[PDB]
């Protein structure tokens, strides 16, 4: 099956960025992603370690416990903006942050994410996640929320 | 950096499962962590993905939203095992599940790790981790909640 480019990715605070969508998923827990049948794709944010990560990642490496919302919006058209929070998870090529999306048709799409890190206070995996802070296995502090945005045209499942 | 380690590492669910320690850390959040001053060592449980892992993870991958319980037992063994729950942590070398830990003294321990995967009820990563299951791109169940033991003989610092 095909997957989707969302444009390019992009290099910010020693990750590299990147948007992804498939056709919608079934995950376990079940009832935490928006069924299959009423979505139309399965949105993904694939965040993975710079080179010299100041967070103390190898390169390569997911970087885990971020906590993603997105902001898709049909470009210049009729209709709300559409808005959720990804969800960790693992698929066969390894784990990500998804959502299953119900979009507005065929078009041009505006994508955003807003990247909270593991420390962040609208993250709800802070209480579990810590950063080594001694000087011998400790690592730099962590990142700032901030957001990155693309645009991509949506034709269906028209392969 | 450098680590000590506890026996040798175990093949297990697709997984390497290895046991190390170190002096005690500082993490932020701080007051999580007993003391660096309170402690003796810093305990950690390095968790890879093996070759053809089930749950999808690519070789050598850290397995994250786990829940780690560890007893360690000293060998004659006048005082109470020492019990705790580990929490996951990024460190300069990568991340890791750890715990800072009083031990009693020199001599030999008995480490075990029960390892809790993330749909298990007693785990609290649990609600904010998923599993694909469609048939393109779904992944084998989770294992199911199981232990690993090991001795090292601990002689400081
Ligand atoms: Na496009
Ligand atoms: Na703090
Ligand atoms: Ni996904």
């Amino acid at each position: 099956m095909l997957e989707y480019p969302i444009g390019t990715p992009q290099n910010l605070a020693g990750m590299e960025i990147a948007a992804v969508y498939l056709q919608p998923i079934d995950m376990e827990p079940e009832g935490h992603m928006r069924k299959a049948s009423e979505s139309d794709i399965h949105i993904e944010a694939d965040i993975h370690a710079l080179s010299n990560n100041p967070n103390g990642y190898p390169e390569g490496f997911w970087v885990p416990f971020l906590f993603i919302k997105y902001e898709i919006t049909k470009v210049g058209g009729s209709g709300a903006p559409i808005t959720g929070d990804m969800m960790a998870m693992v698929a066969s090529d390894g784990p990500h942050y998804g959502d299953n999306v119900k979009l507005q048709g065929p078009g041009k799409y505006k994508v955003k994410y807003t990247i909270y890190p593991p420390n962040a206070k609208e993250n709800p995996m802070s209480p579990y996640y810590g950063r080594h802070t001694d000087r011998e296995t400790g690592v730099r502090p962590w990142f700032k929320t901030f957001s990155v945005e693309w645009d991509f045209t949506y034709a269906g499942i028209g392969k």
